[PDB]
């Protein structure tokens, strides 16, 4: 690639994230006054833990469908052939969703925007898996310390998307080549708008493993206690992704087909 073609490609990534943000950065931050009041988390925390992993996994795959669309929306990302694709989703959503995630939160107040409105970490008291939401709540509150541009996300979500390291890739050169022009993209950004410093303050890779780990962790212990409600409430998209041997379902192939 040559310099102009670097900033033609921040500009293209840049708007494949604003097409499929989910939620503009301004909504979010429209509701911040808009809090649950103490009635409100009481409520949450007695709601039945089966009700409450049903709601949240509800709201997961939303989230994961945007990051599907720009994918699919992302420079060169359909130009790999459908297996890296499918790989590259599988490993990366989630950890997409995580790091978007931190538009959502609040460090003034602890807060996340949840349903309609902000609440804290005890609203997900009834999951019985606080270890992983005072993770994401503090890997929220890491990234929005370093004050994170829009334009910044993008970049750096399409970079967590782009990883040649996935195990399962057919085309791994094409992968790298992909990923190095979406890095030298984001470092490009940073170097001429002075941002250069939050490199040394990104989370290592690891930590979005780490994660992502943890969370398909906890799912096996709920999915063994409660398996029916995953069979017949949760959506097939999350069990796809997330679930064992829930990958009987071909969701993703039907959602890269289209359009
Ligand atoms: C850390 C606490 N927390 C969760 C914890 C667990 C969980 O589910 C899995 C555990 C087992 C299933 C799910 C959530 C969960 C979901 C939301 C949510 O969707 N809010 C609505 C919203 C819409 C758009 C945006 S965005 O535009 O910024 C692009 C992402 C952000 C937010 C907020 C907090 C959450």
């Amino acid at each position: 690639a040559s310099l102009t073609e670097i900033e033609h490609l921040v500009q293209s990534v840049c708007k494949s994230y604003r097409e499929t943000c989910q939620l503009r950065l301004e909504d979010l931050l429209r509701q911040r006054s808009n809090i649950f009041s103490r009635e409100e988390v009481t409520g949450y925390q007695r709601k039945s833990m089966w009700e409450m992993w049903e709601r949240c996994a509800h709201h997961l795959t939303e989230a994961i469908q945007y990051v599907v669309e720009f994918a699919k929306r992302l420079s060169g990302f359909m130009e790999l052939c459908q297996n890296d694709q499918i790989v590259l989703l599988k490993a990366g959503a989630m950890e997409v969703v995580l790091v978007r995630m931190c538009r959502a939160y609040n460090a003034d107040n602890r807060t996340v925007f949840f349903e309609g409105k902000y609440g804290g970490m005890e609203l997900f008291r009834a999951l019985g898996c606080s270890e992983l939401i005072s993770s994401i709540f503090d890997f929220s509150h890491s990234l929005s310390a370093l004050h994170f541009s829009e334009d910044e996300i993008a970049l750096y979500t399409a970079l967590v998307l782009i990883n040649a390291h996935r195990p399962g890739l057919q085309e791994k050169r094409k992968v790298e080549q992909l990923q190095y022009n979406l890095e030298l993209a984001f470092h490009h950004h940073l170097c001429k708008t002075h941002r250069q410093s939050i490199l040394a303050k990104l989370p290592p890779k690891g930590k979005l493993r780490s994660l992502c780990s943890q969370h398909v962790e906890r799912l096996q212990i709920f999915q063994h206690l409660h398996p029916i409600v995953v069979q017949a409430a949760f959506p097939p998209l999350y069990k796809e992704l997330f679930s064992g041997g829930g990958e009987k379902h071909k969701i993703l192939h039907r959602l890269l087909q289209d359009s």
